């Protein structure tokens, strides 16, 4: 199977005066490329996919594809939906614009059955010829892709090569790789990046890397080289920022941190996302003081 | 405040060959009107709003408006989104197509903070001049509208008159009406329709009423007339069907039941929703046997 | 079946210099009698049963029996254990001292299966000829007595006549009384006393009644007389204190309130229970000011 | 600090005709010793501590102590209680009978606050001069020892040297060792033995080791030597049995398996524990066939 693994970043989407800051966006992707990141995920959860128009999604994927040309960095485009017809369309659309693969979140809100999830992802995978990474985040979607469903999809569909887990469930991570060791388990939870990698996970799709790409990149490559002592050291040092970045719902803290670091001009979200409380603003600013934040 | 209360039905959306069966939709609405229902909710969760196009939503809302003409039955249109710009747009469109009010689900997947939810709903309420009913369903959205946020919205925005609760949390129902007894609490959980009504709730937005509109209508109207003994008797008799209608994710069981009863022509969903398991199909058929299902 | 129902109080156990203050205990029970309580529950959860010696349990049960003599107030003695051999002994012990019935908590910590729960309570019920009330509080025990297990025990064993539910699950309360309407469902959760009673529950075993026995007894008797408007009114008025009494784990707040009210001499617990934080001490004190606390 | 780490077994307690089978108990401990186990835990959760008398607990600790003399194997005696005075007594008794340390479970059922847990464990630790291992299992106790409380006790009390974690929470395991890397984090959850060990955990207190002590011991010692590929390989191979051993509440499956393997004579529990379902009995028997079970 064709795969996209390694250190990867769920890119924030900066807004300026209500619109996508296209210049900032490209500049941020170049900063990730320059700090050892292996792939970028435009228009994921961290990129506020829910509040972007279809045209803004196209724009962000196109900027990511264009910025990564001539480098080793791959573009794993977010292209999920809780409607199978729309998710299939978004997958073909990401391929048509040159994405190397797609990240496709499990359907939110309508809670499909395991059978329904299987048919959902089989339709997506059969619609394109580029790698597809499943994305399990039950706290956001209201549903869980079972281990059996993931493994069935991995074995039945060529393009489906792994899953990005954001479930706080290391037992499930053991279950997955003990029964299907060929899949690419990807950490979707920065605080437990090292435990997932040390169990055989092959990458991360990180929030923290927006702010500290060199550290997340070093962590991942130490771990993939079985330098677990060095990987664990970085994971431990990052625990405090990894947690504070979820003091409020992601991406509210990471965008606050990027703004505090001078990496984006405006602390703008699209409703229903908004600025954090005055405490969490102060707590994020205080935790950042302990880390070396790369500039441009 | 202008309100929409009483016995209400979250209408299923029947499909035939992948298309909305418009004749069937109108005939099912007529059936609801003739069995004492006070309002119909087109394109809610039970109506598979997630997989309908904007034009199909317009279509279902318009059929609901047209079928209720010349009766007392109101149209409380589903018109929510996890993107505030879209939720405001959907509310304005629901008003333009003749809805009497809107039901607006709490943003799913992106988990806004309480501050974000307040701003979300304040934008929606200010966009139209028809009643707005909040909708709290944390098992599906991944977020909760706190009691404090609900009360603030009720008090600060003229159009917001209550909340549909699907949270399995009678403590919260006490909290709401003990601190703001002027709001309209609406049951969004059929099995506990009577406990919510007996605490001062003023209506239901029901799944079971799709199949048993006369029983759900009688229950609600008994409760509103303070005949609690008769309301509880129907609530108790309906428990088995109320629960089996959630053996699988709503609306999979209710559509299965409508098909088994001959009220819809084909057991069709839009992916990622699909037919129930053979075992759950049999269980639904078994529970139905104890109830008298009105025809057309 | 012989039953013990109505408004009941899970009595706090006052300590003085590390021992049970037997006069205070007696003084507290007559105060409950004088304010309309129908039964008292010595040595329950609220009475710190876990840290009392066997002899101490005997003293509190005997004081309860003697103080209630010649009044209509009954003694429903706490007599549970997570070891069946011991639970049987405590039930016999409780009967020998003149208790009218026993409250028997579901086995904590060792998580018996439903089959094990059945055999546990069948052994207890067969050991005495006085009524047995089951007690389901899964947040504390780690196990749940299923509806089916409760109903089977009710139907198979003479002395088992109902269940005290502290599970925040009004759905289960509907489930219980819809399938076995002859059982005595007892609210073990003060905030939702009225919803449980309004569904056919026949009593409460209350924490709040320690402080406000007149209000809890009036609430219960209003509801049993089908004056739901007046029962709901007291339930609504009591919500703030009903919630603050669990700001920390019961009985830490209620004993704090009893001490603040001058109803007990010193705020003493047995470890691992201890005084609340200074912040919750103040919170409790502030909520109490809105209520009229009967004296002795 | 004095520590007890490595591969450890939460010993089952065999019954024959309702009494502790003392000869079987000694023989099972010798089997653990001969298969590379570094310490045995008499009368823990897996040993049915809840239903043993004070006499039987002393008998089991004494058999463990006597059987381990002249070997390197330590005795980490279960000696916890939800009453601090009793937990202090049991700790004192464990030491007097020659235990090398004690395992002390967080108070069950009575739900102490974090302040209360601190005072509870400080009283225990100050009562003896042997190592004390905390034990967090919130699914069974209804309370959680927070990371902050664990670290405070580790730093404030000499003999408190770590925690056995049964919480399904790899995030917390990262939190613990990142802020206090000197403590001994012990896996109390067999399925995730390897992830905990690979993050710096230093031992296991295992259920599966009752049946497969050689495999658990090899896993642990591979991991302590950073032979992670070999440790993970055993962890993966053991996943199926690790999970099936909790098909029903531990120790029902493990005793069933020990009986099925011919390692104990009689499948006897003390109520409220009981035999597993017929179906689970078969599922355990099926899964056992894939593993080589050492004899005596
Ligand atoms: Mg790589
Ligand atoms: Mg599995
Ligand atoms: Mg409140
Ligand atoms: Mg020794
Ligand atoms: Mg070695």
């Amino acid at each position: 199977k064709n795969i996209i693994i390694g250190a990867m970043t769920a890119l924030i989407t900066p807004f300026k005066n209500g619109k996508v800051d296209e210049q900032s966006y490209a500049r941020l992707i170049k900063r990730q490329i320059e700090n050892g990141i292996d792939a970028v995920v435009p228009v994921g959860t961290t990129g506020e996919s829910a509040t972007l128009t279809h045209e803004e999604k196209r724009t962000c994927i196109e900027i990511a594809v264009e910025t990564c040309k001539g480098t080793k960095v791959k573009v794993l485009a977010g292209a999920g939906s809780n409607a199978t017809h729309e998710a299939v369309g978004l997958a073909k659309f990401a391929k048509e614009h040159g994405a190397d693969g797609i990240l496709s979140v499990a359907p939110y809100y309508n809670k499909p059955t395991q059978q329904g999830l299987y048919e959902h992802y089989k339709a997506i995978a059969q619609s394109v010829d580029i790698p597809v990474l499943l994305y399990n985040v039950p706290g956001r979607t209201g549903c869980e892709i079972s281990t059996d469903t993931i493994i069935k999809l991995f074995r039945d569909c060529e393009n489906i090569y792994g899953v990005k887990e954001a479930s706080g469930n290391i037992d499930k991570c053991v279950d997955l790789l003990a029964h299907e060791p060929r899949m690419m388990l990807i950490s979707g939870e920065d605080a437990i990046n090292y435990p997932i990698l040390s169990n055989g996970g092959k990458g991360v799709i990180s929030v923290t890397s927006n702010l500290l790409p060199d550290m997340i990149s070093a962590l991942t490559h130490f771990a993939l080289d079985e330098n677990y002592k060095e990987a664990k050291k970085i994971n431990d040092e990052l625990y405090n920022i990894n947690k504070i970045l979820f003091c409020e719902s992601n991406p509210i803290p990471i965008k606050t941190a990027m703004y505090l670091a001078g990496l984006i001009e405006s602390l703008e979200f699209r409703l229903p996302l908004c600025s954090p409380s005055k405490e969490n603003f102060a707590k994020i600013e205080e935790v950042m003081k302990k880390y070396k934040i790369k500039g441009f």
